[PDB]
RNA sequence: AGCCAGGAUGUUGGCUUAGAAGCAGCCAUCAUUUAAAGAAAGCGUAAUAGCUCACUGGUCGAGUCGGCCUGCGCGGAAGA
RNA sequence: GCUCAACGGAUAAAAGGUACUCCGGGGAUAACAGGCUGAUACCGCCCAAGAGUUCAUAUCGACGGCGGUGUUUGGCACCUCGAUGUCGGCUCAUCACAUCCUGGGGCUGAAGUAGGUCCCAAGGGUAUGGCUGUUCGCCAUUUAAAGUGGUACGCGAGCUG
RNA sequence: GAGACACGGUCCAGACUCCUACGGGAGGCAGCAGUGGGGAAUAUUGCACAAUGGGCGCAAGCCUGAUGCAGCCAUGCCGCG
RNA sequence: UACCCGCAGAAGAAGCACCGGCUAACUCCGUGCCAGCAGCCGCGGUAAUACGGAGGGUGCAAGCGUUAAUCGGAAUUACUG
RNA sequence: GUACGGCCGCAAGGUUAAAACUCAAAUGAAUUGACGGGGGCCCGCACAAGCGGUGGAGCAUGUGGUUUAAUUCGAUGCAACGCGAAGAACCUUACCUGGUCUUGACAUCCACGGAAGUUUUCAGAGAUGAGAAUGUGCCUUCGGGAACCGUGAGACAGGUGCUGCAUGGCUGUCGUCAGCUCGUGUUGUGAAAUGUUGGGUUAAGUCCCGCAACGAGCGCAACCCUUAUCCUUUGUUGCCAGCGGUCCGGCCGGGAACUCAAAGGAGACUGCCAGUGAUAAACUGGAGGAAGGUGGGGAUGACGUCAAGUCAUCAUGGCCCUUACGACCAGGGCUACACACGUGCUACAAUGGCGCAUACAAAGAGAAGCGACCUCGCGAGAGCAAGCGGACCUCAUAAAGUGCGUCGUAGUCCGGAUUGGAGUCUGCAACUCGACUCCAUGAAGUCGGAAUCGCUAGUAAUCGUGGAUCAGAAUGCCACGGUG
RNA sequence: UUCUUCUAAAAAAAA
RNA sequence: GCGGGGUUGAGCAGCCUGGUAGCUCGUCGGGCUGAAAACCCGAAGAUCGUCGGUUCAAAUCCGGCCCCCGCAACCA
């Protein structure tokens, strides 16, 4: 919301004005580390302070130039004042977005979007082909490519749950916001007595991590054990150690091997077994920290979990997490999520850089 | 080889950095005062800075420096 | 006229078990232990890209290189098959230093306390229990410390089984 | 002791609190206020024996946190503004 | 002390719950199955007399609501029944 | 009727018998509908018997999807898909990109200055910026009076923006199916029932009889339009039976009979007869009659159903924009194209194609219009040009048919798609994106899978003609006749 | 002779 | 160490004596149903695990390799 964005860009300006005092009192570079952060913050924070202070004096321009239109018969002058002052106010926001663009590496990253069927049923399928279809035209008009690793189809069409890749230049940045529940206010295809019925689908966006290496095994770090081995086998088996337990001193796993008589082929598979606990836990780790942020993201399925809303009949689309309402869902539909996505963009680094500023 | 003095300049070279000045790092590494002085070899700072220093002059006034073909030696060299 | 193919062809005609065994031999030939060697094992050293905010060498050290010991698993079959008793435990030890503690010292990314690493030094000391036949290992609680090894992986004409 | 197996009487054992010269002692608010604690929650460490009543005394009189009052609380009932 | 007489001045003295039906008392604006209400039936999903605020109204009044607990309604342990 | 506990049993288990938690209901009988792969009776191209198609091919048109700056919006089972659109070059146009305006393109009111009106001039794609000639139609205490412009301020205008799930009006649909109700009375505590059911009958809840029902209303039939027969009035621009003439042409004197043109009337009502039937309603058959039981066709659509369709015909409550979601102009888009579907047109051929000769229509339209005749062009058409506001003149010679000739089962003398060259017409303007003509070119197609549609008589099938829309632009739509 | 299934939001009056 | 295997998206035939790729389920487009299944019609698909070698030609033949499935890894 616009109110909301402002008040948050005046809090900053108070901020800028804080640590500048701050860095001004010298007791901060004694302390050295506090002051290097407060330094970082008022760089990213000056520049959008000055186009703010700026855009505050245009805003004070127009109130004067419409007062002055009213009385003096200076109205002409107003009015061309005015219309230089509207140029002026639009030109100064597309550079607060510019400056508020985000300059995270980690937003180039590609990702994978996956969108699973809540409430609703065949219904909520129809909804996921449906948003399905949305973030692929969107993709395609900013030149991205779109691949179906997994589709579960619905009965009456429609998908249940497509998990797809998307790969381009900023996907995780521009699609990162999507995530969370979807609410879909409309009368069903499926429906025969007309009746409107609200779904919701559950979407997970979710940046393509670095690709696992399995490191090899350092001879250093393993600590080698020769022992007997345990069982049948006469003074061969007594006199030759023939077992071999191996433990990896950083990850604390040992693994023990006494099958053959040979301590060379009972190192091998003891080795092997190794390499093959330690690639299944770092595996396992990986599925259980993939879990638990997609198990977050994802909403319950139901209709309160929410982030946008979209009600067919009156054509209008919702955000709940910052206040905007857009009575349009055709262009919408058909691709065009920048006008959606662009204010959120825009707010989250407003409150990331609070967030900065907070941090102490 | 010691001793004494110097080793200044443009400019803090250009970047990017929250700072980058010789030093986190990427490219040049030019030019002047010309008895020489380095877009600097490092220490060092939180960056500058400060110190040693690549090079220039008196001093004592006889050799000095590191490569080649070779003989013989030293360390590397710890067990019941 | 024979895939008599085990191809100078034992017959035209034939598979297994022995820990219930047994005889004649071989250390001509294996398992234990000893011997030679050292691939493998363990411990060092040479060059220094890099980790260490800057800085290779405080501490580590990639890609590669050269050794020492006999020390794990081996390789060979030189000793023994007209008998060299073998894993662990108990009792009793003795030696080496590549030192676990105490002693002396250099550097430290050593403020102090407490540490890291290396050099010198074997005079003395170097746990008790739970689990398993266990060596090894994990765990509980001490200790200045709970060393690594050699001695037929010491020791059954001393004990166990 | 007429009446107790006796709240402010005796003895023993147990838990607790306090004094100690370490040998040994003292105590029991479920009396009136009152303090920590528990709980959603419950009051003042007040005045007087002037009246009623109890104990002693021949009586005057003394004692009575019983009792009569006062302080706090809209806790309830009733009346008025 | 109760009580009585005189002095100045309308000053020093009104709040709580509810209004879709049960249940007496209705409209407007913000929000759009969100925030929320609720003792039961049940409201709210961008025209809410049911949420929150305002105006108006209804019931009580130094009190007003909510909660806990018992009986009634419950002839829903019935002897009456 | 489960767990735990007790008792019984060889076991399966039996018997006695809770609690926590959860919901504001669970249940019984009966009533009105709806449904049954329940029963009985009846109807409709619903099935059966046939004819011709669609799905296969090319093209036209509409939709989904996709592409795009936009491919404008709406409809989407029957009841959307040759649908709104009864006609997209600009216009329409609501969409896109640019160039422009802010009391405005379109209304009312106020103030000021000009009558309006008229031709030209440069810049710009144009929208609108600049520039010269003209004038006065109204009354007169003639500071004024009507329109029609320009400037300023406002109240206001403006919206094909959203909500048909807030609506009016209008329409589809079950379905022209025969049903749907009410007043009073009665039965049941009551929702309800009866009437409206039953026996016949009908296309029908049409009619009769019976009957706790008696009546009434909206509907199912009739009254309305058209067609079929006859009579009276009227005979021109319509007709020619009898005559007189003819250029042989109803053409000209004429004639009012006939076709035909309208106006009025007659006629078809189970009216008559026989049989069946309940002495009824009614049904079957024939006599006359052009027509027999509703003679054929149409208009006519009950209470209601689908929150069906339309806020984009219009009107309208509320929400949204007011230097723009309003307004003007040029150019583009609605005509895009890997694909899928709906409705058609032309075909795959001999019941045919081509060439010549020849016969018979109906119903319409026409003044910014239909346009004879003659001349030119192979042709679409062009020039001159009478007649006609139309029973007169024009569109306009109907085609299939018939007679003759050729083709001889072939991707063909079938079929015309596609493409190149040259043109005509409309319109400021045929590139995207019109219709038609000439020459050349001659794809697929040899009767079509699963499936599926229309039709019971002048119907299906087939062949042409006209009209609305319209400056031009139909294979669609609405009518008309020929064979059948 | 066989012939299964259709989730999840509606609104209806008060002499 | 020894036998067998790798074939359209999945499970599997046939690799035959080296010129030649098949089935079921699945997939795509129509049809039925008001709609989704089931059903009907028409289609499509592979560099036969990897790399060298002998042929005119290798999925087939040879050799090496990777993965999968069995068998064995015993006397001390």
């Amino acid at each position: 919301m616009k109110s909301s964005i402002v008040a948050k860009l005046e809090a900053l300006h108070e901020r800028h004005e804080e640590v500048q005092a701050l860095l001004g009192d010298a007791q901060t570079i004694a302390d050295q580390e506090r002051f290097r952060a407060l330094s970082r913050e008022y760089a990213q924070l000056s520049d959008v302070s000055r186009c703010f202070t700026d855009w505050q004096q245009v805003q004070e321009d127009i109130e004067t130039a419409q007062m002055m239109l009213d009385d003096p018969e200076m109205r002409e002058m107003a009015q061309d004042e005015l219309r230089e002052a509207k140029e002026k106010s639009e030109q100064l926001e597309q550079q607060l977005q510019v400056l508020l663009l985000p300059k995270d590496p980690d937003d180039e990253r590609n990702a994978f979007l996956e969108v699973r069927a809540g409430t609703g049923g065949d219904e909520a399928a129809l909804f996921a082909g449906d948003l399905f279809r949305m973030y692929s035209r969107y993709a395609e008009a900013r030149r991205w490519r779109v691949e179906i690793m997994s589709a579960s189809e619905g009965e009456h069409g429609g998908y249940k749950e497509i998990i797809a890749k998307i790969c381009g230049d900023g996907v995780y940045g521009r699609l990162k916001f999507e995530s969370g529940g979807h609410r879909v206010q409309r009368v069903p295809a499926t429906e025969s007595q007309g009746r409107i019925h609200t779904s919701a689908c559950t979407v997970a966006v979710m940046p393509e991590l670095p690709d696992a290496e399995l490191p090899d095994i350092n001879p250093a770090d393993l600590r080698i054990d020769t022992f007997r081995s345990s069982g049948a086998g006469g003074q061969h088996v007594n006199t030759t150690d023939s077992a071999i337990r191996i433990t990896h001193l950083p990850t604390g796993i040992v693994v023990e091997c006494q099958d053959e008589r040979s301590q060379h082929k009972n190192k091998a598979k003891a080795l092997s077994v190794l390499g093959a606990r330690i690639h299944a836990a770092e595996m396992a780790k990986r599925q259980q920290a993939e879990a638990s942020t997609r198990r977050n993201l994802l909403g319950s399925g139901d209709r309160s979990d929410r982030n946008r809303t979209y009600n067919f009949p009156q054509g209008r689309v919702t955000d709940h997490r910052i206040n905007l309402t857009l009575y349009r869902l055709d262009e919408v539909m058909e691709g065009k999520l920048d006008m959606l996505i662009e204010p959120i963009i825009q707010e989250h680094q407003a409150d990331q850089l609070a967030a900065l500023s907070e941090q102490e």
